[PDB]
């Protein structure tokens, strides 16, 4: 298929491009490098084994985006361009809404104009809210996200889900993204956060690298086995591969098909150090610290629904998680070149 | 105070502007015309008793919007521009996430461009989504609207919401409107639909014009008193008055201040037909029809905290709604001037 790939640079992006690559697709990359470099392109296609296309652009530019997908006959568009700082959202809401509510809408505005009706787009277990019956299920009425990112993916997917009512032929996939970890099993691509990484496992691996003292764990007193934050974690290889599948088992069938994407378990704080250190042959530096502003003690997925309509589950393990991602981190202390 | 008016020469703008003159506001209208026309201006003006500005632009515009704002030195902006065609919202759901989503972001992104803090926003009684309870409190958590049309609204009011709380010295109004009827005292000044009116009033007024058969009533089993839908209708001279208050007392006062801006009562269809016979002297033809999808059976205002916070209570009667509306219809039966 011709896919066009919005945020194909970035993490989660990048490794879908290989995999997609991988199955023989024609790649058309779109990104506007706020979060990622032209450095991991050359990667992409080494590793995909086949040339993507890059444009560099922004999908606010719904003139271009229409150009893009004329000129390439684009068949279906994987959307994972957007900013996801959630703290950051709090202090710059309109970047937020602009970038991800705005950035949709003249995104799929642009497909309409081109007659492009098959769309995947990344969203998140955010859109949940304070749901305190877990694990996650798509039939869950979603709740109020409390962060202006949180907001702004739960509209997106509102609006994309009346556009399918009034454009009844568009086959739309709201993959709901649990926690993305890992990088590709070569160590040569992975996440490339600049700065303060906001997530655990970037977190843990810039102090398992000697760039940072300690990892400070939010909270030690929530109702869990440990005391610590339970998540469902997901190898970005498996969240990557369950993205080639849905777009092509879903292309051409109309409706909104709704994905919880995740291992279908919960793993500790703890748990995530307690592999880290397992993986890079140290003990990770950490300490308690309070509890993070908004945080849920726990929460995971419930995949049955991909597993039985997609046939798709996960298949990497935590330690893999750890493994691949302390692999990238050491093999790439600067990340992508500059 | 320098205000900068959007959606100013509409139906509920054009009555805003005209009090906000006669307070002796300095006032700027923006306005893209695509459901008012340049005929109603001289009408603001000599009603007004003042000249206000007037600007042919759009929302959408951040650079206009951006110029006008600091061009003329703008202490305080009323928002009521934007798509309001609740069944259209279902046909065509992009158009208002456009202009309504969008167009308030590009509009706001403008203000904090000029270092613009004072906004006021029309919102509606149907961001509290199907609530059982009544009358609605501002108290009350909003629910899920819907129509995109009611959901663009929910959602500017929270994006206006995360805006405020990131930036604090701002002052922000939400507004929610009930059901709007009514025309200036004069005449010559009044609501100016086109095509076929989705609201009740205007409704009714082209079928006693003469231009419509009879007036379909939509549902009569609900379980009211007469059985026919009861809403909280408030006259737009009242809704205006409301506007120009909270302009004058909520400006440079930090926070979200939302208020219902309804009569406080309820009444039924039937109420309405009836009170609109009395005032063109004969019976409104009309007919029951099926109950409209998604329809509530009965909604009205609490407006105790308009009353105590900002001393604003509706004055005009029901009466007085239909009158004033059968003598502007009356009076221009083929509405403004092209
Ligand atoms: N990483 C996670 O934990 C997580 C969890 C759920 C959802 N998501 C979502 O998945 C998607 C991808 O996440 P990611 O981890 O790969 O992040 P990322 O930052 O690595 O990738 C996003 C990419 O989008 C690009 N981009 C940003 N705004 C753009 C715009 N306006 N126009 C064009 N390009 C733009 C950035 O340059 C970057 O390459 C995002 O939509 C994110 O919100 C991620
Ligand atoms: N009339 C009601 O019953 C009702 C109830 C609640 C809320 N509201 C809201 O109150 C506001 C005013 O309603 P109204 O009855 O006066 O409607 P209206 O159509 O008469 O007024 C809206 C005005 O905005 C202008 N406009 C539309 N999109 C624009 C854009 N992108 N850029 C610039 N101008 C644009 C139109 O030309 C029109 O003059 C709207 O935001 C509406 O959704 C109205
Ligand atoms: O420096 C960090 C980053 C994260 N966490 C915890 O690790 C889990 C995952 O946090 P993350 O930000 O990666 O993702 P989230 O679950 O919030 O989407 C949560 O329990 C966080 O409290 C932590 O203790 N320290
Ligand atoms: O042609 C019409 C228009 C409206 N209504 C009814 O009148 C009330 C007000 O409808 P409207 O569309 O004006 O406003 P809403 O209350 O839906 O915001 C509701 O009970 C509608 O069902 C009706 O019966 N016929
Ligand atoms: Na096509
Ligand atoms: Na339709
Ligand atoms: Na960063
Ligand atoms: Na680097
Ligand atoms: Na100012
Ligand atoms: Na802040
Ligand atoms: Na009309
Ligand atoms: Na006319």
């Amino acid at each position: 298929m011709r896919v066009l790939v919005t945020g194909g640079s970035g993490y989660i992006g990048s490794h879908t491009c290989v995999q997609l690559l991988q199955n023989g697709h024609d790649v058309i990359i779109l990104d506007n490098l706020c979060n990622s470099k032209r450095s991991v392109l050359p990667v992409i296609e080494r590793l995909g084994g086949k040339h993507p296309t890059f444009v560099e652009g922004d999908i606010r530019n719904e003139a271009l985006m229409t150009e893009i997908l004329h000129d390439h006959a684009i068949d279906t568009v994987i959307h994972f361009a957007g900013l996801k700082a959630v703290g950051e959202s709090v202090q710059k809401p309109l970047e937020y809404y602009d970038n991800n509510v705005n950035g949709t809408l003249r995104l799929i505005s642009a497909m309409r104009a081109a007659n492009v009706k098959n769309f995947i787009f990344s969203s998140a277990a955010t859109v949940y809210g304070d749901q305190p019956k877990i694990p996650y299920v798509e039939s869950f009425p979603t709740g109020t996200p409390q962060s202006p990112y949180g907001k702004s993916k739960l509209m997106v997917e509102q609006i994309l889900t009346d556009l399918q009512k009034a454009q009844p032929d568009w086959s739309i996939a709201l993959l709901r993204y649990f926690n993305p970890v890992g990088a590709h099993p070569s160590g040569d691509m992975g996440e490339d956060p600049q700065g303060i990484p906001n997530n655990l496992m970037p977190y843990i691996a810039q102090v398992a690298v000697g760039r940072r003292d300690s990892l400070a764990i939010f909270g030690n007193d929530y109702p869990t086995e440990d005391g610590t934050g339970v998540r469902d974690y997901i190898h970005v290889m498996d969240l990557a591969d369950g993205h080639v599948v849905a777009m092509e088992k879903l292309a051409n069938k109309p409706g909104v098909h709704i994905y919880n994407l995740g291992a279908g378990v919960g793993n500790s704080v703890l748990d995530v150090v307690n592999a880290f250190s397992k993986a890079c042959g140290k003990p990770v530096n950490y300490h308690f610290a309070p509890r993070r502003e908004g945080d849920l003690p726990a929460y995971w997925a419930d995949a049955s629904k991909a597993d039985r309509e997609l046939n798709w589950r996960v298949t990497r393990t935590l330690d893999e998680m750890a493994q691949d991602t302390w692999h990238w981190q050491s093999r790439h202390p600067q990340g992508y070149p500059d």
